[PDB]
């Protein structure tokens, strides 16, 4: 439709989209300590060989 | 008709016309700030698209 706020404010589903263009940010706040990874690296091979 | 004023001034409509010609004076007055209309825009395509 027409009427559409064109100075004020992004308003109703487009700050929608921004969720889901925010949302990336909150998947790469997901950090992890390299150690622990190396670490449970090797005793995951540790395990799996076995005997 | 004859009997004009050759030598004094402007006189009855020869006022209008510089109306005529002076409205294009006050249709440039209308300034506006460049970054309104690129805040304004911006703002227009964000809510045009929506969801």
């Amino acid at each position: 439709g027409d009427q559409i706020d064109t100075y004020e404010l992004s308003g109703g589903a487009r700050i929608n989209r921004i969720f889901h263009e925010r949302f990336p940010f909150e998947l790469v706040k997901m950090e992890f300590d390299e150690k622990e990874l190396r670490r449970e690296i090797s005793y995951a091979i540790k395990n799996i060989h076995g005997i």
